[PDB]
């Protein structure tokens, strides 16, 4: 599957981990973004096929980034995997209403990530 991923997380250590987990699953075309604003700049360049986004981030959080993607004429169907942390239980109902493609709690292993990605590829038909 030739898919270009965008990994968005305000902690540089976590972006690196997720990127290396994707590399182990065979995905080598992975770009990183620091928050929702940075993510908008990368997405506008085009070519992205999947977004993995942390929920809590400064400047623009994962929910506002999701809602922006979903309102965009060309990118409204872009899959978005929402990432939450044990620290805070998020407003899942709002992400579900905005069309999140799925949810996963970090930290996660490549095995868990693979199972989440396979489930989304199947449910959406990618
Ligand atoms: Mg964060």
């Amino acid at each position: 599957k030739e898919l270009k991923f965008l990994v968005v997380d305000d902690f540089s250590t976590m972006r690196r981990i997720v990127r290396n987990l994707l590399k182990e699953l065979g995905f080598n075309n992975v770009e990183e973004a620091e928050d929702g604003v940075d993510a908008l700049n990368k997405l506008q360049a085009g070519g992205y096929g999947f977004v993995i986004s942390d929920w809590n981030m400064p400047n623009m959080d994962g929910l506002e980034l999701l809602k922006t993607i979903r309102a965009d004429g060309a990118m409204s169907a872009l899959p978005v995997l929402m990432v939450t942390a044990e620290a805070k239980k998020e407003n899942i109902i709002a992400a579900a209403q905005a069309g999140a493609s799925g949810y996963v709690v970090k930290p996660f292993t490549a095995a868990t990530l693979e199972e989440k990605l396979n489930k989304i590829f199947e449910k959406l038909g990618m």
